[PDB]
């Protein structure tokens, strides 16, 4: 079964670490040589990895039933579906957002009876002690549903945190899922850029971020809709790195070539200290050409 | 070769709200028609409606605001924020789809956003000032000032404000105006529209917080991808479980994208199947072809 990426324009596309079209694609010195983002992971042969899930619909929610103490009111999670949540099978519920050290504030809704507008709770979760969603729970601020109250809660935005330990939102980042209490269990693992010369390409989408590091812009390794691309084909990975050309759709016209590893990501070679990427047109579509080895020297991209 | 994609059901979303597929239906009172404006694309991978590629532009709005005497409301681009035409859709892609009934929806600046002070929860409502096929909405609670540029989102739904009605029907689509996507009809000898369902936040929905599609929306993303010809008038497909690989039962998935079933004799059909399981093509057939009834009695 022959590997292939969709044939899909990457602006029609979303970020898979939010929901958000696709609207640049960035090189970063500063933030991409080591990343280990929990969403849009997933290998080239098709296996999930982190909280990942296969459709947007899952992608920045929380789902759980409220508890009421004297430290604060939370939610005891679920996966989405409402089905239990295990401290085995990942670092938290499938699709729980993944943008460390921020306040989120969020949207809820009551899943049972929904009355209107008093069954919305505008909250904030706060990444401080009693965040520990690998074992099953978050504290949940301006939360003023009942206690066993089932909620689905879809993220609204994102600003630095609460405690004022820091002023800035750095979406690079990802959350202490364990607290301090443990590491989490099934974490999608580190990425590096392999290669000579050789930059993670990341997918950026606007996001409303208070004064975050790139401003309004998130990022990501992959768009959303390659992740069920490649659980549905499960294609046998045959070399080492996939080459890919990103083409104009309508003039057919190689507007630079770049490599996908099996891990699940890509990159690029910028040109003589350019920002590689960032200044290629945005709606062209990548395209499988062959497996090549880790080593095969990519034609620089971009301006220099 | 023609493909649906090998995902479970309940992993993936409706295309008419963003929400997990959680059941299959099929209906007598409303099968009979549906001219669902979201989750619209062929076979072969042709988009119709206001149908995006991806779930990020599902259920949104994007446009600049407007402050008038009669009330203030936005003024429509596409999310991405290029000009809206209107020979091209009834309204901007992925422009909510769900007629009437109020939309409360949250809306968020798209430049500058310091926090709270600009997210705005908004009461769109299809009255006379509803307008997406011109290219602009009234919006009530909307205190942003002019020319502001706003993202915003569905939140939840709820009986019209005017109260010509009491109840929501998720079955109906806006007025518009147009260029919809054509009407989608049960094709005959006892075979009913498949609907896939999702709970979404909908106030006295006619069947509670249910909404109902036509096609998941990753079926949409790789029907665009592959663009597979459409070789037969049918898709003859098993719905099967994946662990096992028992086949569950036998659908037709037609050229204009959308599924039918037969119910055994005036059951439920698909309902009572379970909810993991893959759709897989088997072959093109023929409009004669008679599909194995499914389900229970």
């Amino acid at each position: 079964k022959p590997f292939s990426v969709p044939n899909l324009p990457l602006n029609t596309l979303s970020n898979s670490r939010v929901p958000s079209l696709i609207n640049a694609m960035m090189i970063s010195r500063d933030h991409g040589q080591m990343v280990q983002f929990q969403n849009g992971r997933v290998t080239l042969d098709g296996q999930l990895q982190g909280t990942t899930p296969t459709s947007l619909s899952q992608l920045c929610k929380i789902r759980g039933k409220v508890f009421h103490a004297s430290g604060g009111n939370g939610l005891n999670l679920t996966e989405l579906d409402g089905s239990a949540y295990h401290a085995f099978e990942s670092p938290a519920p499938i699709g729980f957002p993944d943008i460390g050290d921020c306040d989120w504030h969020m949207s809820a809704t009551a899943t049972n009876n929904f009355t209107g507008s008093s069954n919305e709770y505008q909250i904030l979760i706060k990444q401080e002690s009693a965040f520990a969603p690998h074992l099953g729970h978050v504290q949940a601020d301006n939360l003023s549903a009942g206690a066993n109250t089932d909620l689905i809660v879809s993220l609204s935005w994102i600003s630095p945190v609460s405690d004022q330990h820091r002023h800035d939102v750095d979406p690079w980042v990802i959350p202490r899922y364990g607290s301090s209490l443990t590491e989490a269990a099934q974490l999608a693992p580190p990425i590096y850029p392999p290669g000579f010369g050789e930059a993670i390409v990341f997918f950026m989408s606007d996001f409303p971020v208070v004064s975050g590091v790139n401003g309004m812009r998130i990022p990501c390794t992959l768009p959303q809709e390659y992740v069920a691309h490649f659980v549905n084909e499960q294609a046998p990975t045959r070399g080492e790195a996939a080459l890919l050309h990103y083409v104009d759709p309508d003039t057919h016209r190689n507007l630079g070539e770049f490599k996908m590893y099996p891990e699940g990501f890509m990159t690029c070679v910028p040109n003589s200290s350019g920002s590689g990427p960032q200044t290629l047109p945005i709606n062209g579509v990548f395209t499988f050409v062959s497996w090549v080895s880790r080593f095969y020297q990519l034609k620089p991209v971009g301006t220099a």
